[PDB]
Parts: C-alpha cells; structure tokens; sequence
C-alpha cells in the first residue's frame, strides 16, 4: 500500500531531491551538506528527511578543466521555484569555492508514477 | 437570547469565516494565518475575531502530488467577495509556496438558522 504514516510524503511540493555532486572535493561536499539541508529544507518547507545527498566518485577530464556539478534528480518543482534552488546551492558552493568559480546545477526530473517506495508509486 | 453585547455580530456582511487548512505544510499555515487575517479582516470589513484558523492534521494521497487546499466554512457572501477572497488567500499562499503551486480554495455554505452561538441561532 500507499505510506500514510510520514508526514506529508504524498504533496506536490514535495519534490524528494537527491543531489549528487560530481567534480567536486570530497571535504568540500562534507562541509556543504548539513548547510545545504538547513537552506533548502527551509526554503521548500520540506521536511529533513526528504533530501539524500552523493558524493560521486569518478575521474573526469575536460580541456579547460573541470567544473563542479550538481545533479538534482527530483519530482519537479515550477521553474520559479528551479532557479532559487540553484541560486542557494550555487550561493553556497560560491563560499567554498569562490564567488567566480563556474557551478553548474542540472535538474533530472523523475516521474511520480515510476518511483516506489515498499514496492508503491508517487 | 440573542448577542447583542458584540458589535455587528449579526451583520450579514459577517460571514463568520472558518478556514481550515489541509494538506499544507504546518509551517507555511503558521507564517500565512497573521498576514491572511490582516488582510481578509480588511477586505472583508469584519471582526478579527470573527475569523477561526485550523490546520487539519491528516495523511493525503494523489497520483500526481497532493495539492494544498483551503476550505472555507462560511454563511455565505456575493459571487464577486467570494472570488476576491479566494484570490488573497491564493496570492499569500503563492508567495510561501510558489507562484505556480496549484492552491484549491473551496467555500461551503453555512445556514445562518443551523449556526447556534450560546444555545441562539443566527
């Protein structure tokens, strides 16, 4: 069955995000997280528990070298909402990496009907 | 007996509203009450006091994402009030939740001769 006990799990507004960071320095992502969750969860008045957070671990080349990326694979949000979360999460990266380094955020969008949870849809 | 110690109690432009909230978040209705009472009591004309706030504490399921909605229990005001009513509420919950967010605000009528205060119906 559906998941009537958690709080809220079922709105719209509930995009569950989960970032993945790629490119990015591992102690960079340690230090990132616990602020991202307290702005973002604040910021989409969307509960703690509703964010997972990656770090990626590969190798990556590009002529030019590379930048950070953040994925954010999610239930969508309206474009309004989109782009304040990547300006909080770019605003952030900026206080460790710099106020110029290049950041880019790239929303997947999941579908509610192909995500199970217990063996369940959204 | 009737009350008439509480000014315009009776007045049929008091439509003695209760708002309930549902499927919202708990700390977007706790931000939203003050400002929509500020608001609605001017527009309206009426008693601060003549306006009760609930938030309705239950589980909701959507294929799609539950959208949030307001009902508003009420005696009953002209076709155009009732539209500028719900486009305030529709406009402070856009400014919490997004200008795109997909607010229902529905409006059930109350019969004043059903709506007893101190044992007296209206």
């Amino acid at each position: 069955g559906v998941d009537l006990g958690t709080e809220n799990l079922y709105f719209s507004s509930n995009a569950m995000p989960h970032l993945r960071f790629r490119a990015v320095e591992a102690h960079i992502v340690e230090s990132l997280v616990p602020t991202l969750l307290n702005e973002l969860s604040s910021l989409l008045s969307t509960a703690r528990n509703a964010f997972t957070f990656e770090l990626i671990n590969t190798q990556y080349f590009a002529e030019g070298g590379v930048y950070p990326m953040v994925e954010v694979l999610w239930f969508g949000r309206e474009q309004q909402t989109q782009d304040q979360i990547a300006q909080v999460i770019t605003d952030q990266i900026r206080q460790l990496l710099g106020a110029d380094s290049h950041l880019a955020v790239v929303f997947i969008p999941l579908q509610r009907t192909a995500y199970y949870l217990d063996g369940q849809h959204f």
